[PDB]
């Protein structure tokens, strides 16, 4: 049973995300973003709304798109989590707990399977922007990009395919030491459960890594680490950057969370 289990969470997984590691890998086997002027003739192709005016700074737009992708993802997740055992039976305030806590963490592992060295799938795969470009950005958005693609790079490593990965989010999101969970217990032995089959799961689908697990388990602290200090660069943006706002969604995620 836990071996089916695993099935319905990648079927979920594959069936709820518009994006998974072979549809990105497939298509990096799109649009390159490496300068100014691709980046402009992007904007104007794939989302000329945003440009079709008389237009923020660059950094700015780039910022604002990479919003819309979150809120767009959260969407996504909130379907998901209905495929984990247990958790549409969870108190509506602890549904939107959990996931008020996992989303970014969730949001930064899977944006790992569209990104390499170079750079990374966007847009629907429609895009490639370089990470070199990201770079270029003046500061302090060029300082939101780096962290992630250096975190995606250590967990590419571990060559995990979207079964694996889909295991992985779900164990994300059912997280007991959520702050203001009212049924801890019950999430807890959600949470149990979860990494009960992702276990058993890495066991099966990843003899020749032993600590395979035990890895797992630290990334979920790395990404949690990581993703306070992306709300603390993200509130130093709010605050310093007057025309770079923040989608209301997205302000109640990141409201009193860290
Ligand atoms: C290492 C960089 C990783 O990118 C990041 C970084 C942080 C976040 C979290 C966001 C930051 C505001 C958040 O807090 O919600 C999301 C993405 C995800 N960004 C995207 O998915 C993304 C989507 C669209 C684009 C565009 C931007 C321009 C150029 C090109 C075409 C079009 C217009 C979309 C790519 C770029 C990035």
């Amino acid at each position: 049973d836990l071996k089916s289990l695993a099935k319905r969470i990648y079927e979920a997984y594959l069936k709820n995300f518009n994006m998974n590691k072979v549809k990105a890998r497939v298509i990096l086997s799109p649009f390159v973003i490496h300068d100014m002027e691709t980046l402009c003739m992007a904007e104007k192709t794939l989302v000329a709304k945003l440009v079709a005016n008389g237009n923020k700074e660059a950094e700015v737009r780039i910022f604002h798109c990479c919003q819309c992708t979150s809120v767009e993802t959260v969407t996504e997740l909130t379907e998901f989590a209905k495929a984990i055992p247990g958790f549409a039976n969870l108190d509506l305030n602890d549904q939107v707990t959990l996931l008020k806590y996992g989303v970014y963490e969730a949001i930064f592992a899977m944006l790992s399977s569209v990104m390499n060295k170079d750079g990374m799938l966007v847009a629907y795969g429609n895009g490639f922007i370089t990470r070199e470009f990201l770079k270029s950005l003046r500061k302090p958005f060029c300082d939101i990009m780096e962290p992630k693609f250096d975190f995606a790079m250590k967990f590419n490593a571990l060559e995990l395919d979207d079964s694996d990965i889909s295991l992985f989010v779900a164990a994300i999101i059912c997280c007991g030491d959520r702050p203001g969970l009212l049924n801890v217990g019950h999430i807890e032995k959600m949470q149990e459960g979860i990494v009960h089959v992702l276990r058993l799961h890495l066991q099966s689908n990843h003899p020749d890594d032993i600590f395979l697990f035990p890895k797992l388990l630290q990334k979920m602290a790395d990404l949690r680490q990581l993703v306070t200090e992306h709300a603390q660069l993200v509130q130093i943006i709010k605050k310093t950057e007057s025309d770079a706002a923040l989608h209301p969604l997205l302000q109640e995620i990141y409201r009193d969370m860290y």
